[PDB]
């Protein structure tokens, strides 16, 4: 078994942005990554099926960690779907091995055709997945299939392959209702750029007491991360901190940002 390293660094909690309500740098890390993805997680839950019992489609289901939160928290039922066969192991061993095996099923399954009936599911969810399916219209067009007049159906995912504009183009034009559009950029943070911006934050803190010290506490910070989550992300993260310490790279933090969609299906 080999995972990308990206898999291999979330390291079973989720494949999504973390969300600090409020803003990340003034949150100034009280809140970690770890938490925060859960935050966003919840985020969906409250904008989308807020009832028990109900059905939820999950479009990319990944980990399956954030399904398996909102089937406890709000107690759905849950159909996530995956083409990555390893992420719907990993699902579907986590669905095992907490008593909700029952509940939530998971199937291997292009988004852009779906088996289901239509009017089946009262929610639906893409968290982070639409960006990396290639027929996104066709995919897009299937949720509407899927789920009830009435049901709720929340997007979200980076932008500048796509913007605010164009997403909510594509959503529209499948037929939905859009009762509200968000850039989050301000308020979340991809996996790596979190434990990189720790990395150096408290490099930089060391730095202004002891420079000569930064190379080791470094070394051991990584040392660290190699110890909870395996060599992989420790060695990747190192080079993601060689990168930022070259300024050509200075203005292309922000040019990528998160926006999160919230959408009805007509009655
Ligand atoms: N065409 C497609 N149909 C269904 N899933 C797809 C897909 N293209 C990509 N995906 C899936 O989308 C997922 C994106 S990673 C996002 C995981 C999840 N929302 C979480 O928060 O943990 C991957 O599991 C990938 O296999």
């Amino acid at each position: 078994m080999v995972e990308s390293i990206f898999d291999a660094l979330a390291h079973g909690r989720p494949l999504h942005h973390g969300y600090w309500a409020g803003g990340y740098r003034e949150d100034a890390g009280a809140t970690p990554w770890s938490d925060a993805a859960d935050q966003l997680t919840d985020l969906f839950i409250d904008k989308a099926a807020l009832r028990p019992g109900a059905h939820l489609f999950d479009l990319g289901c990944g980990n399956g960690q954030p399904v398996v939160r909102a089937a406890c928290a709000s107690g759905v039922r849950v159909t996530g779907i995956t083409v990555n066969a390893q992420h719907l192991a990993a699902a579907t061993r986590l669905a095992n091995e907490t008593g909700l095996a029952g509940s939530l099923e998971f199937d291997l399954v292009d988004g852009a055709q779906l088996p289901y009936p239509d009017g089946f599911f009262q929610a639906a969810w893409a968290m982070q997945s639409v960006v990396q399916i290639v027929d996104q219209a066709a995919a897009i067009r299937e949720v509407h299939r899927i789920l009830e007049p009435g049901g709720r159906f929340v997007l979200g995912d980076i932008i500048t392959a796509h913007t605010l504009n164009s997403f909510t183009a594509l959503v529209s034009e499948a037929g939905f209702e859009i009762l509200e559009v968000t850039d989050l950029t301000a308020q979340t943070r991809c996996m790596v750029s979190w434990y990189v911006d720790e990395l150096l934050r408290k490099l930089d803190e060391l730095a202004g007491v002891e420079p000569a010290a930064v190379g080791t506490y470094q070394q051991r910070y990584l040392g660290d991360i190699a110890a909870k989550h395996g060599p992989g992300p420790a060695q990747l993260i190192a080079a993601v901190a060689e990168y930022r310490k070259h300024p050509d790279y200075a203005r292309n933090e922000e040019s990528m940002g998160f926006m999160l969609l919230q959408a009805r299906k007509k009655q």
